[PDB]
């Protein structure tokens, strides 16, 4: 890394956006893969919404515009009609597991995700594959902790039906080589699921270039309220799925996806959050996040008594960085990092497949922010310290 | 009536405390039974979280206590353990119909609904049906629009097994006999849910007197916010059904029913608004609700070419009107009544067998709230008129 980006790293010119960073600069939050902070004008464009609306129909769809651009399904028109709100990317993917499920299965025919899955890409498909008659087959990692195109083309066979892979780890921090994947299982005569909500807000999503088939993430990684979840789709395949909740308001894409009141205001305020990335300019966005990420774990790896759990070259960690404390669990580490004014991820992430797969029961979890400075990331190694000195 | 209800209906002691109203003087809102409007302290509420918190846990379960004491559902503690949330009681619905109808229903069985139901307590059972081997009954009306004790005993018999039944007719504003309906179906060895999207709001709710199962509502109809539905349950069926979505964070319940990030800022609103309910006296709210509701039918009474498609008498209708204006579509009536700033819902409701059955295709619908005022049931009366002496 140059002096002067340790420049760009040292200045903070995002934090005061934020009215709860805003509120604590004796905090340091480093958990964004979790969720992340909402800007002011996300706060208000919601609380706006209830006050003055409760056209609003104009204003749903001009937020379904700006989240189609956004991950660059357009046509040259924004293909709104093809997104759909969900909760979270949970529930997106519980559709897809049992709306494509039902239209695609076969008996003896081969679901494929991947074994750096979260939990959520991987217990509905077990559930459909008990429902069909389907087995399901999982991509591995290799020393250097990728799916290699070996394995894509030795685990993805003419038996594929479904493929359903994470874009970017939520512990490792691994980008995927998702247009790689999707024209092996094309070939297979298959669906490409991408569990991207990890990737959404970090790097630069176009489902156009993925050439994926189903695309989902939420909104609360991005800066948005929670309660919103996303997916997008190939038009064709959204008017051949079978709907998967029914009842009063599911009928045409979109709303044959979308039974119930929904909730406007967060979707109003998911559109004010894909307004506002776009506006810092979402490509000085990726590059702060990177400066972010290949500063810690460089800082990360001066410190012996630590183990990062992954790629020990931050050039490959995408937002996230899975890690312990020789012989402290992560529970105690967080704990003096709390103490230390510092917010980290414990635990094993809803991703236990994974930590299984690296012989490990826990562990710590730093993930960075475009709204993060290097005193963040100051405060996690300095507190880390407390740590060792003490166990 | 008596020369002081008429007071009462004059006087708007709440009207100040919703923001949109408080801007719009002019304005009649006329459609809670599709939505409430929101109280400040309920946006304040949301946007509050998630400036301050984004303990934010022991909050989440002051929500979940604070809704369960509103519905009854005590022990002397609030089953706060037994309340799941969900989008909306679409979902809620679709929900009961998945789990429920996996663990109860054997082939032949039979499964019975109002003819009253809105579509989200109708298709998802017709789906439960035709996956299960199981047959669909309905209860039907009579002349005074009542599901009567004979209807009750001849449509539920030892071959039910799920009984789901609205509380409260989004179109009619019948009140159903809950109870009675739970005690025969107990009977017959068979689960009983209530719909209770449209009772929760306006009369009092009390799990332990209906004696029911499963009852759900949305908390946008009780001054909420939008993205809010909730379910309770007896805690045995909880712990019995099996689980519908799944992934990650979904174990026990109510944990078992939520997967994947939820809109807690959403439910620490709904939280504040159950707090708001019961400081205005939730007694005072039922009582204001049937002056209202009485006043509007009297009146609407006295308009000839009006047709009131339901009860003709007032204390019957809980929150809604429906009606027509003869020989106008409802879609012409809604919009001259917006030129004259007053709001109806005009169609079908999303509950069409109940239209059918009435031999009606579309109604105008009134719905009362407590923050309404007589002047605002006299803006639809003096709208109405202008819609006449037009049609
Ligand atoms: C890669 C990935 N996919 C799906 C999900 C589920 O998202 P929702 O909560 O919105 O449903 C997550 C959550 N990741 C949680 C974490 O690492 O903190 C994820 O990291
Ligand atoms: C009796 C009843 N049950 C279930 C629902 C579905 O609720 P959600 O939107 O929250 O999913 C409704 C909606 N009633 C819509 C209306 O009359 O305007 C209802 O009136």
């Amino acid at each position: 890394m140059t002096d002067t980006e340790v420049a760009q790293i040292t200045d903070n010119p995002y934090k005061a956006d934020f009215p709860i960073l805003a509120a604590n600069p004796k905090v340091a939050y480093l958990d964004s893969a979790a969720t992340s902070q909402r800007p002011r004008v996300v706060i208000e464009a919601q609380s706006r919404f209830y006050e003055t609306m409760n056209d609003a129909t104009a204003a749903i769809e001009d937020a379904r515009a700006s989240i189609a651009k956004f991950i660059g399904a357009v046509d040259a028109k924004p293909e709104s009609q093809q997104i759909i709100f969900t909760r979270n990317t949970s529930e997106a993917l519980n559709l897809v597991a049992s709306s494509l499920g039902r239209y695609a299965l076969k008996p003896g025919d081969d679901v494929v995700i991947s074994i750096m899955e979260h939990h959520s890409n991987i217990i509905p498909w077990q559930q459909i594959c008990k429902a069909t008659g389907a087995n399901l087959v999982y991509l591995r990692m290799n020393s250097q902790y990728q799916i290699t195109p070996e394995e894509i083309a030795s685990k993805i066979t003419e038996r594929a039906k479904i493929v359903s892979v994470t874009h970017v780890s939520n512990v490792l921090g691994t980008r995927n080589d998702i247009k790689a994947i999707a024209k092996r299982t094309h070939a297979m005569g298959a669906y490409m699921v991408v569990d991207a909500a990890q990737s959404a807000p970090h790097i630069l999503v176009n489902v156009h270039d993925l050439d994926c088939d189903l695309l989902a993430f939420s909104a609360h990684r991005m800066c948005g309220p929670m309660g919103i979840g996303v997916l997008w789709g190939r038009a064709e395949l959204l008017n051949a799925m079978p709907p998967f909740l029914t009842g009063g308001e599911m009928a045409p894409v979109p709303e044959k996806f979308e039974a119930g009141t929904q909730d406007a205001a967060g979707i109003y305020a998911t559109g004010a959050a894909i307004k506002y990335l776009n506006g810092l300019d979402m490509a000085k966005i990726e590059k702060r996040e990177e400066l972010l990420a290949r500063y810690l774990v460089q800082q990360l790896c001066t410190l012996d008594f630590v183990d990062i759990v992954g790629s020990k070259l931050g050039q490959n960690h995408v937002g996230a960085v899975a890690f312990n404390v020789r012989g402290v669990h992560p529970h105690d580490v967080s704990s003096i990092l709390d103490m230390n004014n510092v917010c980290i991820r414990a635990g094993h992430h809803c991703a236990e497949p994974l930590l299984i797969e690296l012989h490990e029961s826990s562990t710590c979890r730093a993930s960075v922010a475009f709204y993060n400075d290097k005193h963040d990331i100051d405060q996690l190694i300095e507190g880390l310290n407390q740590v060792w000195k003490i166990f």
